[PDB]
C-alpha cells in the first residue's frame, strides 16, 4: 500500500451517523468517530432520535469510539447552558467565538461527555473498540497530543470577536486569541489524564463554514482523493486552508506521521435538510470515495492504531513508539519484542514518551522540559531517565522548583 487513511467523522452520534456507517460497513472500512454525548440527551438541535442507535450501530461494528466532549463547547457560546443552547447557537451561527474560556471547565467537558456514554450505554467499556477514556479532539481545533515529542495547536482555531471566514478576522500567531489560549490549556489537560489527540490532514467539508447550504458544496470523490494525494508525506496539517484549520508547531517529517492521512469530515452534511442535500449528494461521494481510495493503495484504519499498539514478535528500531495498554512508549534500543518484556514503567527496552507533563516514571527527560508534581512545577536541568526514587522534590541537582531560590 501506498499509505494509510484514517477516515475520522466528528459531532455524532446522530441520525444521519447511521447512513454513513452503513456506506462503510458495505465495503468493510471501519472509521474513528468523535462523538458528542448531548445527542443521546436530545439537545444537540440535530435530527438526533436514533442517537443511541448510531452508537450502539458503530460499536456493533467496529468502529471507533473517541471523545469529543460532551456538548461541542457550546455552554460557551451561550450566557447558561440549558437544554435549548444548541439551537440558539446555531441561530447565531457564533459557535468558534470564545469557544474555549475556562480550560478546567472546558475539559471536564471531556470527563462528563463519558459518563453520559456509561448511562446510555451501561456495557460500553465492553468494547474493545470503545476509546473514550483514550483518545479525543477539541471542538473546532486542529491540535495534536501525540508523544512527548509531537504535538502541535491550532493557533487562528477559534476566536475572541470574529468568525475567521469574516472579511475582518486577523490571527497574531504571537499573541493568539484567549480563546485558543484556553484551548491550549485544554489540550494539555487532557494529555495529562492520558489522552492523546489527534487533528486531521484534509477535511472533507465546505470551503469555509460561513457557506450556506454547506452539505451542497463538498468536493467530489475523485478530486478529493486528489487531495488526499497531496497530503501524503507534504505536513498538510501546517499548509491546509483556512487558517482556523492549521496545526501551528506539527512536527513536519516526524516518523510516526510518514505515509498517513487522516480525514475529517461530519456526518450532518451527509443528510438531506437544513445544510443542503448531503445524503442525496455526499453518501455517494463517500462510498465512490472508500472504491476509488483502495484502488489507488490505501487502505484504511482507525486512530487507536495511528501510534501501533506493541505486539509481540514485532521488530522495534531505537526510537519506534508503540502504545502498550494505552500509555505511549519509545523503544530505547533495537530489538525483537518477546512476551514477556512489555513495556512498563521500569523496563529498560522502553521509556514513556506520553504527551503528558506531570512527571512520570520512566520518561526520557531533557533539560528545559517543566514537570508538575504534587501540584509544583519543576524544570528539568540535566537530561535523565526519571525512576521511582528521583522526584523532582528529592533531586536538586535534576530539578528546579519554579519558585526555588534556585531558579
Ligand atoms: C454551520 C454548522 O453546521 N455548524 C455546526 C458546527 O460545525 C463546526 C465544526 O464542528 C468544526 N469542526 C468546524 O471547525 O467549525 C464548524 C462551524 O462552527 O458544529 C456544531 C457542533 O456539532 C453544530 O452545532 C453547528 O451547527
Ligand atoms: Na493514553
Ligand atoms: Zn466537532
Amino acid at each position: 500500500p501506498k499509505g494509510t487513511i484514517y477516515l475520522t467523522f466528528d459531532d455524532g452520534p446522530i441520525n444521519a451517523s447511521i447512513d454513513v456507517i452503513n456506506v462503510l460497513n458495505e465495503q468493510g472500512v471501519k472509521g474513528t468517530f468523535y462523538f458528542n454525548a448531548w445527542h443521546l440527551d436530545g439537545i444537540g438541535d440535530e435530527n438526533e432520535d436514533r442517537a443511541l442507535e448510531a452508537l450502539k450501530l458503530a460499536l456493533d461494528t467496529g468502529h471507533v469510539v473517541a471523545n469529543h466532549s460532551y456538548a461541542h463547547m457550546v455552554h460557551n457560546c451561550v450566557d447558561e447552558f440549558g437544554p435549548t443552547s444548541g439551537a440558539e447557537c446555531n441561530a447565531t451561527g457564533d459557535h468558534q467565538i470564545n469557544a474555549y474560556q475556562d480550560p478546567v471547565y472546558d475539559a471536564s467537558t471531556f470527563a462528563d461527555n463519558l459518563v453520559v456514554f456509561e448511562r446510555y450505554l451501561p456495557n460500553i467499556n465492553s468494547y474493545p473498540n470503545y476509546f473514550g477514556e483514550e483518545l479525543a479532539r477539541l471542538p473546532y481545533t486542529n491540535g495534536w497530543r501525540i508523544t512527548k515529542d509531537f504535538k502541535a495547536d491550532g493557533l487562528c482555531a477559534t476566536s475572541d470577536d470574529l468568525k475567521p471566514w469574516e472579511p475582518g478576522y486577523v490571527c497574531d500567531l504571537d499573541n493568539p486569541s484567549n480563546s485558543v489560549k484556553a484551548s491550549i490549556e485544554v489540550q494539555n489537560i487532557l494529555a495529562n489524564k492520558g489522552y492523546q489527540t489527534h487533528g486531521w490532514d484534509v477535511d472533507w467539508s465546505p470551503e469555509n463554514w460561513g457557506i450556506p447550504m454547506p452539505a451542497n458544496s463538498l468536493t467530489e470523490a475523485e478530486a478529493f482523493l486528489g487531495y488526499v494525494d497531496a497530503a501524503l508525506n507534504s505536513c498538510a496539517p501546517t499548509t491546509i486552508n483556512p487558517i482556523n484549520s492549521k496545526a501551528h508547531g506539527f512536527p513536519c517529517g516526524t516518523p510516526l506521521h510518514a505515509d498517513k492521512v487522516v480525514v475529517l469530515t461530519h456526518e450532518f452534511l451527509y443528510e438531506d435538510g437544513k445544510r443542503g442535500m448531503g445524503a442525496t449528494q455526499n453518501l455517494p461521494k463517500l462510498a465512490k470515495f472508500l472504491r476509488i481510495a483502495k484502488e489507488a493503495g490505501y487502505v484504511f484504519d482507525t486512530i487507536d492504531n495511528y501510534t501501533p499498539v506493541w505486539q509481540v514478535g514485532n521488530a522495534y528500531a531505537a526510537g519506534d513508539y508503540v502504545t502498550h495498554s494505552g500509555t505511549v512508549y519509545k523503544a530505547v534500543t533495537a530489538h525483537i519484542a518477546q512476551q514477556d518484556w512489555a513495556p512498563s514503567s521500569t523496563s529498560s527496552l522502553w521509556t514513556n514518551a506520553d504527551p503528558a507533563t506531570n512527571w512520570t516514571l520512566n520518561v526520557s527527560y531533557e533539560a528545559g522540559d517543566v514537570v508538575t508534581y504534587q501540584g509544583l512545577r519543576y524544570l528539568v536541568n540535566v537530561p535523565h531517565v526519571s525512576q521511582a526514587d528521583w522526584t523532582p522534590n528529592t533531586q536538586n541537582t535534576l530539578f528546579t522548583a519554579l519558585r526555588s531560590h534556585h531558579h
